[PDB]
DNA sequence: TAATGTCAAATATTGACA
DNA sequence: TGTCAATATTTGACATTA
């Protein structure tokens, strides 16, 4: 990953900073996940999670899909919501190979 | 009947230290002795009404394909002119 | 087995809708 | 208050190398 990662940062969104930054060491700097797991004071098992993390979200969303923040009764609110798990559900099953 | 000056002092200085002092709802919940529940609520009826939307109300933040995107997008436009349509004409169900 | 990375389970906290 | 999902974490086990 290049400045593909920096591309990634909106779809990064319900992460933190510092679970950002430790994941572009990995991924763009071509650090070691252990290596840094002592570098931070984590587990590499953390490490792991938090990279796969920020490289799920990346196959979860397409860079085509659109942010979108709206108010709604709640009714509707479920409809879209709802909508979205059956849109990334369709976009799950196509990762396959 | 106003909805911002309408509320009850304590909410307003409850709703200041989220958004204004950066607290968090959990903080000034221990704070002032409340559940982590009633402060969400207590703040959301705020931005419900500095989002001059209906309380009940609920907020969706999604990802979604650009084609139903605009979808939901129109959905918050026919909403709000819907609710803007019932104020005036429902006192006209006579 | 030393070292790394992943799968797994399980904890605490937050903020959401009921 | 109950509950859930998504964070922030942990240890334990395990496949895979050198």
């Amino acid at each position: 990953t290049a400045a593909a990662f920096d591309d990634l940062r909106p779809r990064l969104g319900r992460l933190t900073e510092e679970t950002i930054d430790i994941a572009r060491e990995v991924l763009v700097e071509g650090k070691s996940q252990s290596d840094v797991a002592r570098e931070r004071g984590l587990s590499r098992q953390r490490v792991s999670s938090m990279v796969k993390s920020v490289v799920s979200a990346a196959n979860e969303i397409p860079r085509e899909w659109q942010r979108v923040e709206v108010w709604l009764p709640p009714n509707l609110a479920e409809k879209v919501r709802q909508m979205e798990a059956d849109a990334k559900a369709d976009v799950a099953r196509k990762n396959q190979l």
